[PDB]
């Protein structure tokens, strides 16, 4: 890829400021695994990751890319395993996160039933890539669904994917996202079908999946309100939209449904997911 040098890092990131990009500053995000800084690396703009157990989730994401190169997936430009801490250099999404866009984090503004079913197409095509090449990602959230300048989604995070049912001690994610399966120790790609279904919601509704001060407090428990004849889907779409069709927005919601089979066999596979989320817009 590149091995940059730390101190080429260190530079480009102005001594990897702590203070935020809101100030000037160069930290973006942080996670378990490290923070995350702009950097600015011969005109180009990027992202710079630093990172219980001292180089795991290292070697797996430089191993899972260079095998995996899709327009539906981060790209990464370099590492860095000299100097004082392991880094990694991505490409900068200048639109951020898809969580951060639901949201309107900063300012923004809401993203339309166009730029979201656009947004919902190129994941599918990213986990479907991922999926074609054995790969099972173990992480699939809206944070983990990046932006670039024109909105295309980009999957992020493969520190965790596994090439491809296996079960297991250390269980990893994001509960609010994981499948039932997943939260028991099953390892399969049926379980990033379950939380894509869960980023589906996500995007109709603009609810994050989990909200402390809301009742339910779980975004896949409307499933069960809407399911359950309560409501109905249209009661929950994102009001901040002036172009959500009922016809497409029940189209998605009916995928959605069909992802968030509790059932692992039941689940549909990317595939069918790609093609059920191509018909809504054609
Ligand atoms: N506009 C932005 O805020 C933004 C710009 N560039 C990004 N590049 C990027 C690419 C691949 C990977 C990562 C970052 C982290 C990783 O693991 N892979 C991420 C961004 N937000 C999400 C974000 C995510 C984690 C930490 C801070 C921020």
């Amino acid at each position: 890829f590149h091995s940059f040098s730390f101190y080429e890092l260190k530079n480009v990131t102005n001594n990897f400021d702590e203070r935020p990009i809101s100030v000037g500053g160069n930290k973006m995000g942080e996670g378990g695994f490290g923070v995350v800084y702009k950097g600015y690396v011969n005109n180009t703009t990027v992202a710079v990751k630093k990172l219980i157990t001292t180089k795991q989730q290292f070697d797996q994401e430089i191993k899972v890319m260079a095998k995996c190169q899709h327009e539906n997936l981060v790209e990464l430009l370099g590492f860095s395993s000299d100097g004082d801490d392991l880094c990694l250099v991505y490409v900068y999404m200048p639109n951020g996160s898809l969580l951060d866009r639901l949201s309107c984090l900063d300012g923004t503004p809401p993203l339309s039933w166009h730029m979201r079913c656009k947004i919902a197409q190129g994941a599918a095509n990213g986990i479907n890539f991922l999926h074609e090449n054995h790969h099972i990602h173990r992480d699939i959230k809206s944070a983990n669904i990046l932006l670039d300048e024109a909105f295309t989604a980009k999957i992020s995070d493969f520190g965790l994917a596994r090439a491809s049912t296996v079960m297991t001690s250390r269980i990893v994610g994001t509960t609010a996202y994981m499948a039932p399966e997943a939260l028991r120790g099953e390892i399969t790609p049926k379980s990033d079908i379950y939380s894509f279904g869960v980023v589906l919601l996500e995007i109709i509704t603009g609810l994050p999946a989990v909200d402390e001060h809301r009742e339910p407090q779980l975004l896949l428990d409307i499933k069960e309100e809407i399911e359950d004849e309560e409501k109905t889907i249209e009661d929950y779409i994102d009001k901040k939209m002036n172009d959500a069709d009922s016809t497409s927005v029940e189209a998605m919601y009916s995928v959605a449904s069909q992802c968030l089979h509790e059932k692992k066999n039941k689940r549909p596979d990317i595939k069918k997911v790609q093609q059920l989320l191509q018909e809504m817009t054609a």
